[PDB]
């Protein structure tokens, strides 16, 4: 089997991407944030505190003839940005782009933090990291991809995020028309439950490539590119007027600037992030100070190859017995 679904930026900045997901019988379609940095599939629901729902589409398990309460199961998750959600668990039929899993754990939110309430475009998350991170207790649950894996033509999914435009998540196959050149594969450590790999270095604009190992995670659920302070300093030093602002919470730059590209290494291959991808617009409406798409990972504890990086590539998440990551230009 295979699946193929279009993923769409939620706003003009590509702050996140939503992908339609069919849940239950008859289908209830929710737009979920596919997140290779977490491993819970959770949804706004009929159980969600009513004051914490503001525009989202909800899953109503009582209207699904295939929904079954997973007795005693609860979940609770906190994300790197400080947002959180929690609730109980159903199993139900979940389909993504024609690909169907029966008995998928669908985690029903009873509570969500303000950040989720305030984002009316995101109806929940579909986690695609390793199932070892799944927060369901007392019986940990498998991700959609883990459940689908055996049925897939090939145990892979691919992320093809668009810059200010729709893209694609494919399951079970590699679309050889979706990228240019070759796919370069690189080793993954699952030790922290993430798609964790080591970039071989970086370049700023037309500058020379610096060979240096950068351990990080491929995370579709993080908007920006978070790298070591040395790297990030080297990047923003090439932008006149750029500075790290503690009041804003990161590097800002004059909106009048033309940003240089940023290249990261995948083995011997190179992925080029165009400068425009690194512009996240005015810090506040009408401001001439713009927020940078490359930020320091210092104090995060891990480097994150978020959407800013991933959207510059065709990315293969290879879930073979020994997982790997593949990157191609496109």
């Amino acid at each position: 089997s295979t699946g193929s679904a279009t993923t769409t930026p939620i706003d003009s900045l590509d702050d996140a991407y939503i992908t339609p997901v069919q849940i239950g019988t008859p289908a209830q379609t929710l737009n979920l944030d596919f997140d290779t940095g977490s491993s819970d599939l959770w949804v706004f629901s009929s159980e969600t505190t009513a004051s914490e729902v503001d525009g989202q589409t909800i899953y109503t398990p009582s209207k699904s003839t295939t929904a079954k309460l997973l007795s005693g199961a609860t979940w609770s998750i906190s994300y790197g940005d400080g947002s959180s959600s929690s609730g109980d668990v159903y199993t139900d039929t979940v389909s993504v782009g024609g690909l169907t899993v029966t008995g998928q754990a669908v985690e029903s939110a009873k509570k969500v933090s303000s950040s989720f309430t305030e984002d009316s475009t995101i109806d929940g998350l579909l986690g695609l990291a390793f199932s070892t991170l799944n927060t369901v207790s007392p019986t940990q649950q498998k991700t959609f991809f883990d459940n689908a894996k055996a049925s897939l033509d090939s145990p892979v999914f691919t992320a093809d995020l668009g810059y200010h435009a729709p893209g694609t998540y494919n399951f079970g196959f590699i679309d050889t028309t979706a990228y240019t050149g070759s796919i370069t594969y690189t080793a993954v450590s699952t030790k922290q439950g993430f798609w964790e790999w080591t970039s071989t270095g970086y370049a700023v604009g037309s500058g020379t490539f610096k060979s240096t190992s950068i351990d990080g995670i491929a995370d579709t659920g993080t908007t920006l590119l978070y790298l070591p302070a040395t790297v990030v300093s080297a990047y923003w030093a090439q932008v006149s007027g750029a500075k790290s602002s503690s009041s804003v919470g990161g590097y800002v730059f004059p909106c009048s600037a033309t940003l240089p590209s940023f290249t990261f290494g995948v083995g011997s291959a190179r992925i080029v992030i165009p400068g425009d991808y690194i512009d996240f617009g005015p810090i506040s409406t009408g401001s001439s100070s713009c927020f940078g798409g490359i930020q320091s990972s210092a104090g995060i504890g891990i480097n994150i190859f978020g959407d800013v990086a991933l959207k510059a590539a065709f990315v293969v998440f290879n879930g073979a017995t020994t997982p790997t990551l593949g990157f191609a230009s496109k």
